[PDB]
């Protein structure tokens, strides 16, 4: 695994992406790595924000599926038109799949400007594949097609004109030891979809925010690296401002900062760290009745982001906000730590990453087991559409 180490780039913000090629001869792109979605599509037509996209007709090796494809989300959507070709990691296995590739034709607010990214690589489950779950995702076919374990990792690791540069690390196929550091802690995944979880409990410096449960995973709870976020849903996220305010209330910032739409600064050297809290989620823990915690610094939720105008003080953007489509882990979250995306197992492992950012004082942290006794059931039961029943799945 020391050839897939630091295979990741990106800028603070706009999504780690790892470098893979598609076609023969092979065209290299840059693609997002997302745990949030289940499909590969890549760029296929001119974009004012590409530097490059899939040449679908260069390819000895395309075949046009004939059929269309399309994706919107909460931000961001996309279409093109499905087919198969070769694609590799070039910093990954040394493997050839051939894969679906979606290729996109048009896009909405999807491509970002300065990202340097072409694509997306959804890492998550067939059942959100579009435009059904019978299109088979990537992860899927390198599995069934090569020796491959059905296991991946992801080591994110943190960070005047431009923003800066992140790096990290995608383990295909199992776990560097090298990248973490202690004990490795295993929460199940409550359902093959997205990377669905469940958290049990929140503490914002030890205090428990005290609400039922269930409201944590309103109406999930799932880990996504193309989301830089931690977002938590409406109730969750007030409760939980409102803690880290009165915290940090030494300083009195702008409504803007909390909304996570403004930076703010201190010399150089001298944040006060320390006024604000750490955060600690209670994950499911294999065993009934059992969770373990992840703990992240303001260091991981509190982002830098350089000012031109005084690129001498050291700024950051609120990096915690908040959702109407349940509690995302996204990059903030998965900064402190080496996750472990155990498809075989059906479970997702955390240990503290050997390059979360950190001081003299705090670490982020895992740890457990905490105990439980009668532990109810935080999961919540997402209300089904007809849409969704009347779907048959052969
Ligand atoms: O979480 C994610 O998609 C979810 C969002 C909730 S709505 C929905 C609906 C269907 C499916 Br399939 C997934 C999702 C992916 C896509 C992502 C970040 N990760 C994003 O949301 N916009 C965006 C924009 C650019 C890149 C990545 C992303
Ligand atoms: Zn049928
Ligand atoms: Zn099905």
């Amino acid at each position: 695994f020391v050839e897939m180490v630091d295979n990741l780039r990106g800028k603070s913000g706009q999504g780690y992406y790892v470098e893979m090629t598609v076609g023969s001869p092979p065209q290299t792109l840059n693609i997002l790595v997302d745990t949030g979605s289940s499909n590969f599509a890549v760029g296929a037509a001119p974009h004012p924000f590409l530097h490059r996209y899939y040449q679908r007709q260069l390819s000895s090796t395309y075949r046009d599926l004939r059929k269309g494809v399309y994706v919107p989300y909460t931000q961001g959507k996309w279409e093109g038109e499905l087919g198969t070709d070769l694609v590799s990691i070039p910093h990954g296995p040394n493997v050839t799949v051939r894969a679906n590739i979606a290729a996109i034709t048009e896009s909405d607010k999807f491509f970002i400007n300065g990202s340097n990214w072409e694509g997306i690589l959804g890492l998550a489950y067939a059942e959100i594949a579009r435009p059904d779950d019978s299109l088979e995702p990537f992860f899927d076919s390198l599995v069934k097609q090569t020796h491959v374990p059905n296991l991946f990792s992801l080591q994110l690791c943190g960070a005047s004109e431009v923003l800066a540069s992140v790096g990290g690390s995608m383990i295909i196929g199992g776990i560097d030891h090298s990248l973490y550091t202690g004990s490795l802690w295993y929460t199940p995944i409550r359902r093959e979809w997205y990377y669905e979880v469940i958290i049990v409990r929140v503490e914002i410096n030890g205090q428990d925010l005290k609400m039922d449960c269930k409201e944590y995973n309103y109406d999930k709870s799932i880990v996504d690296s193309g989301t830089t976020n931690l977002r938590l849903p409406k109730k969750v996220f007030e409760a939980a401002v409102k803690s880290i305010k009165a915290a940090s209330s030494t300083e009195k910032f702008p409504d803007g900062f909390w909304l996570g739409e403004q930076l703010v600064c201190w010399q150089a050297g001298t944040t006060p760290w320390n006024i604000f809290p750490v955060i600690s989620l209670y994950l499911m823990g294999e065993v009934t009745n059992q969770s373990f915690r992840i703990t992240i610094l303001p260091q991981q939720y509190l982002r830098p982001v350089e000012d031109v105008a005084t690129s001498q003080d050291d700024c950051y953007k609120f990096a915690i906000s908040q959702s109407s489509t349940g509690t995302v882990m996204g990059a903030v979250i998965m900064e402190g730590f080496y996750v472990v995306f155990d498809r075989a197992r059906k479970r997702i492992g955390f240990a503290v990453s050997a390059c979360h950012v950190h001081d003299e004082f705090r670490t982020a942290a895992v740890e457990g087991p905490f105990v439980t006794l009668d532990m109810e059931d935080c999961g919540y039961n997402i209300p089904q559409t007809d849409e969704s029943r009347s779907h048959h799945h052969h």
